[PDB]
């Protein structure tokens, strides 16, 4: 069936040519300006009750401004900040500022405006000496992704005041600098990236232009990646980290699929047959094993649509978009272009072979202890933790952080993230505040709370209120700080375990709580995830080929290769063994980071072995036995299996400079899992196994073989093609 559309390739060439480039070259332009429609939301649960009742919480009330910005001012030098001259100066350039602009910010909170004032809560905002003091600002908007474009366009005029110094910090800043890396990052992957795997894969397909195909393939992939991207933002936002992870990942597939098409066809050609039949057989037994990596790639990720993350739904449109665009791409043009460019295209592979033969022999020994050395790699995970993302995150080295530690060190207690109790009257009968006061007993005593005066009365009042909410009977919330947040899990359950009486509602809210029902609900769908995942992935595994046996041990075997390498990774990052190394503090893990970097490596080591079981497959369908069909299939995909994880670990380590540290964890482990992978896999002990399940491991549901070879896609057999 594949031929066919090899042939109609062949046979009509500028139709496809002009349609596709002309469509890749539109979608550049047309996704120069892709960050107009990201944004940095969308990480946690809709299904929870917490995210749903803070927002109907926030849009009765009103947001809390207070903490968009916050500065701590430097005098001019050595004179004491309660006399005039110091004051003079800075509120005046504080005017200046608020001068110069009034669109973009609201007003400068400030210890200056009032400094006769004796409100505990402001006097608190000096030090005690009182030379170190701060200013509070807010930005006009009334979500965070336009304030934070007010932020960027305001920034460095707030940040030239004194003839000193500001430090400015909070919940904006930090933000915007972990927002705003990933360009430079971007930037930097593909200048650090392009020379390197340009002159290794120069260097391995010989001429300038043979090295040309597949660079350019990659980059107009991942081009209509963002094009396609582009028109998807016209419904559903998508998270800003989704950019570079498809400009590197949709390279370094493209890449591999250029090497994997392009190396076969030299191979064909050199055999000296007819060209037309020539990109014939490239389409027949290399277009059929691409287009199965690409459709199984894409089944890997697509469960992770049952994680209603929106950083994980948007991330897998990015994968699902990138991968099988590339790879329809690759199927559809190279072999047309690489037909109209013609047959004047102008001691490591004999020690492979040699290496495998004299393992397989008798590897028996050399197949059974290795795996179960990995095995005890499985020990140093199950110490699991829950940080999410948080500050520390990013490096020592950087000013936001530092400036940030400097205001929290000293001045402390200034700002802490409470957990609301929501009261939405659903009589809409007004409410007395008694029943209040029964429920914060009720949930007093049960220890694990704050109590800045050694009074209860002091605690879990409401919390502001700006004009800007409903002032009806609809809500009386309740605020308090943490303990310690981790114990929080538990109270967790008990806050809702209690009652109101007869008909106002409560739920519970408040950033650790809506950072754990994010990861309990994503624990509620994990067994599905794994269960479905692997399953699929197997029965589409034979339904790519003429065995299912081999498949399946196959995948339970990249299973624990999986578990293994994630070990690894937790030991690099969660035991802080490393933390020099990479200047990084050892913090604890994302929710959904950990299901994406599992699914992705998945799918990335089954498409190493869809090919090697290809190659093995094609190799015994020649009409030879066990031996020599894995004697000339190992050392023939090792080969291209090298390159390509050559390619991929530079287009990886292109992100272990990244300064965010989960953008780190992301590419080193997938990088260090990849190596694991493919070359421990192919280089020593599974085609080992294979041997030694020997010649009953080809066997497969007949049943089922009837719709295999009919559907069009089991073409394995060739028609004995001429020379």
């Amino acid at each position: 069936m594949f031929a066919w559309w090899g042939r109609t390739v062949y046979q009509f060439r500028y139709i496809v040519i002009g349609v596709m480039v002309a469509l890749c070259l539109g979608g550049g332009v047309y996704g120069i300006s892709l960050g107009n429609h990201v944004t940095q939301s969308g990480f946690y649960d809709e299904g929870s009750q917490s995210v749903a009742a803070s927002l109907i919480g926030d849009e009765v009330y009103g947001r809390d401004r207070t903490s968009h910005v916050v500065a701590i001012l430097t005098p001019p030098d050595d004179k004491k900040v309660t006399d005039k001259a110091w004051q003079k100066k800075v509120t005046e350039e504080l005017d200046q500022v608020v001068k110069d602009h009034e669109d973009q910010i609201v007003g400068w909170v400030g210890w200056l405006k009032a400094p006769d004032t004796t409100d505990p809560t402001v006097s608190a905002m000096k030090t005690q000496d009182l030379r170190h003091t701060f200013i509070s600002i807010p930005l006009q908007g009334d979500d965070d992704d336009e304030i934070l474009k007010n932020y960027q366009v305001v920034e460095p005029e707030l940040q030239q005041v004194n003839g000193g110094d500001i430090r400015l910090a909070g919940l904006n800043p930090l933000a915007s600098e972990l927002t705003g890396t990933i360009g430079e990052d971007q930037k930097r992957a593909e200048v650090a990236a392009i020379p390197l795997v340009a002159v290794v894969l120069f260097f391995v397909f010989g001429t300038v232009i043979a090295a040309a195909l597949p660079a350019i393939i990659g980059g107009l992939a991942i081009a209509g990646a963002l094009g396609i991207m582009r028109l998807v933002a016209e419904f559903t936002p998508v998270h800003f980290f989704a950019q570079p992870v498809v400009t590197l990942i949709g390279l370094g597939i493209a890449i591999d699929y250029g090497l994997f098409i392009v190396s076969r066809f030299r191979e064909e050609i050199a055999e000296g047959y007819d060209t037309e039949a020539a990109v014939r057989r490239t389409v027949m037994t290399s277009g059929r094993t691409v287009v199965f990596s690409a459709v199984i790639i894409v089944a890997s990720s697509v469960p992770l649509l049952l994680f209603p993350q929106g950083f994980l739904k948007s991330i897998t449109y990015a994968i699902i978009a990138s991968v099988m665009l590339a790879a329809i791409l690759s199927i559809t043009v190279l072999a047309a272009a690489l037909a109209i460019l013609g047959p004047r295209v102008d001691v490591e592979r004999g020690f492979w072979g040699r290496l495998v033969n004299v393992v397989m022999k008798r590897p028996i020994a050399f197949a059974a202890p290795i795996l179960v050395v990995m095995v005890l790699l499985i020990i140093p995970l199950g110490q699991l933790s829950l940080g999410g993302i948080s500050e520390k995150y990013l490096p020592p080295d950087n000013a936001v952080r530092q400036s940030q530690e400097q205001f929290d060190k000293l001045f402390p207690g200034f700002r802490t993230e409470p957990l609301t109790l929501v009261m939405k009257r659903e009589d809409g009968e007004p409410i007395t505040d008694a029943q209040i006061a029964d429920m914060r007993a009720k949930a007093l005593t049960v220890s694990g709370f704050t109590d800045p005066d050694n009074d209860p009365e002091k605690m879990w009042k409401e919390r502001p209120a700006n004009d800007s909410g409903s002032k009806d009977p609809s809500v009386r919330v309740i605020q308090n700080g943490l303990e310690n947040r981790n114990d929080a899990a538990k109270k967790i359950d008990e806050l809702r375990a209690l009652q109101p009486p007869h008909g106002i509602e409560v739920f519970v809210g408040g950033t650790p709580a809506l950072e754990q029902d994010s990861i309990h609900s994503l624990f509620d769908k994990l067994p599905l995830m794994a269960l479905i995942l692997i399953v699929t992935t197997t029965v589409l595994m034979f339904l790519a080929f003429g065995s299912v046996v081999l498949p399946i041990k196959a995948a339970l075997m990249s299973a624990l290769t999986l578990g293994s390498t994630m070990g690894i990774l937790t030991w690099m990052f969660v035991d802080g063994h490393g933390s020099g190394l990479m200047n990084y503090t050892p913090q604890p893990l994302m929710a959904p980071m950990i299901g994406l970097i599992i699914a992705v490596i998945w799918g990335l080591s089954t498409d190493y072995e869809v090919f090697l079981v290809s190659r093995m497959v094609e190799a015994r369908e020649r009409g030879m036995s066990t031996a020599e069909a894995i004697r000339i299939g190992t050392a023939t995909t090792g080969r291209l299996i090298t390159g390509a994880a050559l390619i991929l670990a530079v287009v990886a380590g292109a992100f272990v400079f990244s300064d965010l540290v989960m953008m780190k964890y992301l590419a080193f482990g997938l990088l260090i899992a990849l190596l694991l992978d493919a070359t421990i896999i192919r280089m020593f002990l599974v085609p080992a196994v294979m041997k030694l399940l020997g010649d009953d491991c080809w066997w497969a549901p007949r049943w089922m073989k009837r719709v295999q070879e009919k559907l069009g896609l089991g073409e394995t057999e060739l028609p004995d093609e001429r020379k």
